[PDB]
DNA sequence: CCGACTGCGCATCAGC
DNA sequence: GCTGATGCGC
DNA sequence: GTCGG
């Protein structure tokens, strides 16, 4: 892709300041810059070329032209030889390890992939379940497993009731020819903004994915979201697929088109989309568009009919999942 | 210059 | 137990 | 780190 390089640095810089620098701001910063420059559709020539872009300021600028002379940029190749900074990075890939507990594990010396199954005792539950597939959750699902766990989630939630809708959601609805992970998103006719009238509907749902041995662990669940662990079936002595990370979210059934632009993304389309969502005075997440008073004060639920109402609340040309992939 | 930066579910911890 | 803040991940 | 007012 056309401007790798520099995306990548920008990434690994966004990285660094968010699992090491704890700097949550310049990490989003950095994956800004380098969205709006994977989609810029030039070969990026100059710093100052990239400071047109919004999100590029001055400091990228430079680095941009650092970058472009010689190849690499020494901030980074300092932070890869700081064994501190570089051992905090590798921990976080850990799923359920964050930028406080990598550091944590630093201070007590448990450092390397060995020394996390070393001291297994000190680790929580979702930590201790990203530790045992960590080299599996590494991996990204070509799409024609995702059709399969696709296939499996829809018939086992119709067996459970077949008024469950589900729908795949994340790069999957993207048109991805791959992903990394599996997202599915829930609705049931008797769980909607005015009513709970059935208890245990995620549950229920979880549960036969369980039964037939789909979903092989669970890193947390509540009544509206799951995040696991699934495997598809293998054939007779064919080597087993890796374990996939699955999360199961039950939004209102009233509620399914906030939910479902929500859960499409990507989480920079989200980010950016609520950030020009407050700029027209309203305000999106998973469930409503409101409007923001005169106060600040988030007012009362719009009504949504489909997708396209929540970008025409905002002023937007309507955009197909394909792409929203920022 | 400088306030503001998207929004939220679940796990866990502190303090009561 | 609850509440509110924080970690973590989506 | 960037930027709109
Ligand atoms: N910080 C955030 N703010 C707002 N929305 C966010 C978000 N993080 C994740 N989301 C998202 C949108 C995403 O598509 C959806 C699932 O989030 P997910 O982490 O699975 O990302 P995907 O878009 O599916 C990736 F492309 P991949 O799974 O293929 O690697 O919820
Ligand atoms: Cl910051
Ligand atoms: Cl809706
Ligand atoms: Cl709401
Ligand atoms: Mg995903
Ligand atoms: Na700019
Ligand atoms: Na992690
Ligand atoms: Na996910």
């Amino acid at each position: 892709t056309l401007n790798g390089g520099i995306t990548d640095m920008l990434t690994e810089l966004a990285n660094f300041e968010k699992n090491v620098s704890q700097a949550i701001h310049k990490y989003n910063a950095y994956r800004k810059a380098a969205s709006v420059i994977a989609k810029y559709p030039h070969k990026i020539k100059s710093g100052a070329e990239a400071k047109k872009l919004p999100g590029v300021g001055t400091k990228i600028a430079e680095k941009i032209d650092e970058f472009l002379a010689t190849g690499k940029l020494r901030k980074l190749e300092k932070i890869r030889q700081d064994d501190t900074s570089s051992s905090i990075n590798f921990l976080t890939r850990v799923s359920g390890i964050g930028p406080s507990a990598a550091r944590k594990f630093v201070d007590e010396g448990i450092k390397t992939l060995e020394d996390l199954r070393k001291n297994e005792d000190k680790l929580n539950h979702h930590q201790r379940i990203g530790l045992k597939y960590f080299g599996d959750f590494e991996k990204r699902i070509p799409r024609e497993e995702m059709l399969q766990m696709q296939d499996i989630v829809l018939n086992e939630v119709k067996k459970v009731d077949s008024e469950y809708i589900a729908t795949v959601c994340g790069s999957f609805r993207r048109g991805a020819e791959s992903s990394g992970d599996m997202d599915v998103l829930l609705t049931h006719p008797s769980f909607t903004s005015e009513s709970t009238k059935q208890p245990k509907l995620l549950h229920q749902v979880v549960e036969q994915l369980q039964k037939v041995h789909f979903i092989t662990d669970t890193l947390s669940k509540g009544e509206t979201k799951f995040m696991g662990v699934c495997q598809l079936p293998s054939k007779n002595d064919e080597k087993e697929y890796p374990h996939r990370r699955i999360d199961i979210r039950l939004i209102p059934k009233d509620q399914y088109y906030c939910g479902v632009l929500y859960f499409t993304g990507s989480d920079i389309f989200n980010k950016n989309m609520r950030a020009h969502a407050l700029e027209k005075g309203f305000t999106i997440n998973e469930y409503t568009i409101r409007p923001l008073g005169v106060t600040g004060v988030a007012g009362e639920p719009l009504p949504v009919d489909s997708e396209k109402d929540i970008f025409d609340y905002i002023q937007w040309k309507y955009r197909e999942p394909k792409d929203r992939s920022e």
